[PDB]
DNA sequence: TTGACTCTCTTAAGAGAGTCA
DNA sequence: TTGACTCTCTTAAGAGAGTCA
């Protein structure tokens, strides 16, 4: 098995090969009316993407290093989890983007969480708007609003009550 | 079926079935440390549910009449909303359950909406606790809270800003 | 050891359609 | 005509693993 000191060395280069990606400026809702700014590494959108990164999906990728002979592979937004649990509560921990920006790879805008934790926070309304998340939110969620309901509960009858 | 007559039939005839399925009281948050009081009108967990219902998945369930000698068939909380588009803004519109009970179809538990506003509801404060839907929620969304994140952003070297 | 592709799978909110009696 | 089963598919947040040079 890799030791502690194999997967920091994974970690930190890793690190060192996002650190090189192109770094986009975007100014975000933070809720409450107020903007904010995130700067977000953003991998290639075709190859090369970057020492050690593979796409395996449209807008999936892995990392991969090969260590004392052995081919290591990790999803490529988990590998700076590696020395966490990986689970909790009975479910399987993800990686969950707080910047809502698939590309990114910025470490500083993942967190590490169920998927209904992570898929929840599309809808938060921020930090500046009321977010409850205890690891907090770096931005509103993209899908937070009114929605666009196209019809509401009714009945033609009298059949039912709330 | 083709028609508004036969459609109009079809939701009286849904309507008229469903409310003989057992009516089954939900007490629930409904945010600002309020509670409330749902009626839910259940089908059965086993066959018979009732004419016209047949279980196509664990809590999946299809309508099916037979109109001009031909078979039509939908899914079991599609039929209120047989008259309204299908679709907004290109996205496919899907009963939604206000009442967070999939065997429930009072049609004053569900709305029209796309997958992401349905799926959204899920993480809504509720109509006490600041619901922004502009069909309005009828109770907290069962997975609203902190979350339980077990890491959150983190680098271990310099190459990274927020 | 490495890059650039290939494939299928998970989850939990939702769907359509066929086989028998 | 009606009932009671069977199967796979959609979406958008996420995954693991194979092949070839
Ligand atoms: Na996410
Ligand atoms: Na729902
Ligand atoms: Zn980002
Ligand atoms: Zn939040
Ligand atoms: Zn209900
Ligand atoms: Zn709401």
């Amino acid at each position: 098995a890799l030791t502690n000191a194999q997967i920091l060395a994974v970690i930190d280069s890793w690190e060192e090969t996002v650190g090189q990606f192109p770094v986009i400026t975007h100014h975000v809702p933070l809720g409450g009316g107020l903007q904010g700014t995130l700067h977000c590494y953003e991998i290639p959108l075709a190859a090369p993407y970057g020492v050690g990164f593979a796409k395996n999906g449209p807008t999936r990728w892995q990392y991969k290093r090969t260590i004392n002979q052995v081919v290591h592979r990790w999803g490529s937004h988990t590998v700076p989890f590696l020395l966490e649990p990986d689970n909790i509560n009975g479910k399987t921990c993800t990686a969950s983007h707080l910047c809502h920006n698939t590309r990114c790879h910025n470490p500083l805008h993942l967190c590490w969480e169920s998927l209904d934790d992570n898929k929840g926070r599309n809808w938060c309304p921020g930090p500046n708007g009321g977010c409850v998340h205890a690891v907090v939110c770096l931005r509103q969620g993209p899908l937070y609003g009114p929605g666009a309901t196209v019809a509401g509960p009714q009945q033609r009858g009298s059949h039912f009550v709330v």
